């Protein structure tokens, strides 16, 4: 679900912020993510909007360094945008003042 | 109908539909809610499943099942309600977003 390829791009993202991936080392490689478990060897080509993105650098492929910072306040703008609320605002609906 | 197959089991997302009529107020405390059977055949749904949502309500004291009158609702189950939603999110839900906001910095 999803357009694929949100699939590799987000795993491989979480995987920069959950440290799996270190920032200025290698990554694994497509052969080895289409290997993976099972991805089209293009549709492994998430690795251009990473490129794109400057989240990973070209041998094999490196975790940019900084990669992880700009990804979390990527994530925070988001969050706070289209997450936090509906959350809120929804703790007022019910029960708040954490405690 | 209800429009369906999103993260849930389907007796789940009809006892939701239950719960949220009666905190509404379009149920209330006394009050006679609609048969399995006319649930059944007025939605489409499977009875079993239907029944799987009433006895869930049954066994969680917000509906009662009496002699001749059908399925009443049970006294303080608005409340009941309200706070078991509060209790769900706070236990099972509040923690893992907790724990979000701790991942990336926040208040």
């Amino acid at each position: 679900k999803k357009p694929i390829y949100q699939q590799l791009r987000d795993k491989i993202v979480e995987a920069i912020i959950d440290g799996s991936y270190v920032e200025g080392e290698m990554i694994p490689s497509i052969r080895k993510i289409s290997t993976e478990y099972q991805i089209n060897p293009l549709t492994v080509s998430a690795y251009q909007s990473l490129l794109d993105d400057n989240v990973i650098e070209k041998l094999g492929m490196l975790v940019k360094a900084g990669a992880r910072q700009r990804l979390l306040t990527q994530e925070k703008q988001y969050f706070l945008k289209k997450q936090w609320p509906q959350i809120k605002n929804k703790l007022e609906r019910l029960g708040i003042d954490l405690k």
